[PDB]
């Protein structure tokens, strides 16, 4: 139909500009500390402790497969890349520290993302 395609569009649409959130947002993480699953390889623990594992390059798979219906199911995501690692790490850590940057700064990324969101439908 018709109306099946307009809604892909809109999809297709909010898959662009949610590229473009996730690039800001990665450049908050110069480190790259959040770039990768942690390794259960090198954390074989990790599970025990983290339910909903999050990484920037999970998040990059399921938007390159329109995989994010709205802003908020993102959100979601980039949310457990933070508070799972402000669980597992302690507050003294490189990866804490780096975790509260990124909230700080991915805040006002995401604030105009919303506005941008709801503007453009």
């Amino acid at each position: 139909s018709m109306e099946q395609v307009a809604m892909e569009l809109r999809l297709t649409e909010l898959t662009r500009l949610l590229r473009s959130v996730l690039d800001q947002l990665q450049d908050k993480d110069p480190a790259r500390i959040f770039a990768q699953p942690v390794s259960l390889k090198e954390v074989p623990d990790y599970l025990d402790h983290i339910k909903h594992p999050m990484d920037f390059a999970t998040m990059r798979k399921r938007l390159e497969a329109q995989g994010y219906k709205n802003l908020h199911e993102f959100e979601e995501d980039f949310d457990l890349i933070i508070d799972n690692c402000m669980k597992y790490n302690a507050r003294d850590t490189v990866f804490y520290r780096a975790a509260v940057r990124l909230r700080d700064q991915g805040g006002v990324v995401l604030r105009q993302a919303r506005r941008e969101v709801d503007s453009i439908g």
